[PDB]
């Protein structure tokens, strides 16, 4: 099932989501559901939280064939170097981008879709998406790292666009 994106304003994006006791049949369930709400509104990433589901659980495909799933249960942060940014977009801030600091390479340490732990090193788009669903986890969004204006103006435009439904 395609689940429903929370967008800004809501205060259930700022929630810290809770790790996930153990990967069953249910969690699973929920990761499979996630992958299909980010698939159907055309993202790379989704973190639980942003569709109200307060538990450590991120899906990501940035591939070019939309192909490779990884999944990051309770994923954890073990390294991370030099900086960088792009133009980054959210599914809960709905058509606004803002360049954001991040690093360039990240080593996670996660479970995988089957509760198997494993570690990743990444670099590019990838490291980027990784920082950036993490953040949505403990309830921080990309429009953070921007100007309090900046801020003001992201919510308010996406504001107008959800009002003209
Ligand atoms: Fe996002």
């Amino acid at each position: 099932s395609v689940l429903q994106v929370l967008h800004i304003p809501d205060e259930r994006l700022r929630k810290v989501a809770k790790p996930v006791e153990e990967v069953n049949a249910e969690i699973q369930r929920i990761v499979d559901d996630m992958f299909e709400t980010m698939y159907a509104e055309e993202g790379i990433g989704l973190a639980a939280t942003q569709v109200d589901i307060h538990q450590r659980i991120i899906v990501i495909d940035v591939s070019e064939n939309r192909d490779e799933r990884l999944v990051l249960i309770n994923p954890e942060l073990l390294e991370k170097s030099g900086e960088t940014g792009i133009e980054e977009g959210c599914l809960s801030i709905p058509e606004q981008r803002a360049l954001v600091p991040r690093a360039e390479k990240v080593k996670i340490r996660a479970l995988d879709r089957d509760g198997k732990p494993f570690e990743l090193e990444a670099d590019g788009l990838l490291a980027i998406c990784i920082q950036h669903e993490m953040d949505h986890l403990v309830g921080k969004l990309f429009m953070d790292y921007l100007s309090p204006l900046k801020q003001q103006r992201i919510r308010q435009k996406v504001e107008k666009l959800d009002r003209l439904k």
